[PDB]
């Protein structure tokens, strides 16, 4: 149930394909909704999850560089798919920016995102 | 300088290719060193980093499932390459395990890894 | 507005006093609601927050040891108070368990809690 | 062995008292070394740690406000004391800044600190 369009709370959109081999490929759109705000996502998911009501572990990365903008940063999301009635991807993320060694201590933001298939 | 074999402190080995398009592909080996402990890694890196001594932002994901073992979990690393003399990848990571909703609060470990090209 | 009883989503209860000097003192109750599940909390908050609609930065620690139970672990919450109509404390937390050096890599859980004054 | 002066890699200094009741009190000095860069720290530690070579779980908070400067932010450290020969406190930390709801997603930095009793 991972393949599809997912929306976070903040209004970002993640279009993903889950391949039989464990590969995630797709696009992440920061909230705007134009070509300029689309970035390649790659990831991995558990292709053989536990049959006991456990969620499916997954993760993906976006480098914030496309043909229009380079933020010299990358976010990774680490999380799990929950195939509920209204399914959800619950994640925590790390956004690392490229820095000098002096600013390396303040390079990494952390947060959390919930995604649904409902805008 | 990202393409190559990298070793973490704990003795894990990351073989990676950095493609011109921002793609990372490769294998992550938990410390053992046999076929059974090899897992596909996919990621993204900043292909056009800042020319001011800033590091290169990157991230990658391993789902802990191969032909031999499934830990029903995924780690993402978020970090930066520093093209020093002895170059390094400084990361923080999140390891999410597939869980029940009741155990979802204790699903995610966080830590940090430094990688070098020197065993 | 920090002084009071706050409830997280999971059903834990935080009773806190915010002193004029920046001190937080109080008790954290894991969801049960008896004397056996009460632990001392200590923390700090910004006593002079920005007058521009910014939240108030705060943090606190619970060592999971009382007269009844010792989990040999400590959680810290780092967050901000938002004096809305229905006010909230938005936090992320780290739960570190005492471990051997060999298990030090898996010592630290991370997550997030929202607290309200409404059960 | 927690009571004493501890130095992080970056050159910050933590003077702490570990009380019999689980309380940490003290001062955190960002790297400078003058009165202007001293801040109150409060925390908790496991007063009865495991007798099996496990570290002692601890955590503390500094609100970045003193009589001289207010950064409208708070750091929490979550970690463990390891009573080695050369003892160490291994931590991960969260630095939350007070923000608007719009900037709440980028409010929280994460990192790691190792402390020793050796400058």
């Amino acid at each position: 149930g991972i393949t599809g369009t997912w929306y976070n709370q903040l209004g970002s959109t993640f279009i993903v394909t889950a391949g039989a081999d464990g590969a995630l490929t797709g696009t992440y759109e920061s909230a705007v909704g134009n070509a300029e705000s689309r970035y390649v996502l790659t990831g991995r998911y558990d292709s053989a999850p536990a049959t006991d009501g456990s969620g499916t572990a997954l993760g993906w990365t976006v480098a914030w560089k496309n043909n229009y903008r380079n933020a010299h940063s990358a976010t990774t999301w680490s999380g799990q798919y929950v195939g509920g009635a209204e399914a959800r991807i619950n994640t925590q993320w790390l956004l690392t920016s490229g820095t000098t060694e002096a600013n390396a201590w303040k390079s990494t933001l952390v947060g959390h995102d919930t995604f649904t298939k409902v805008k």
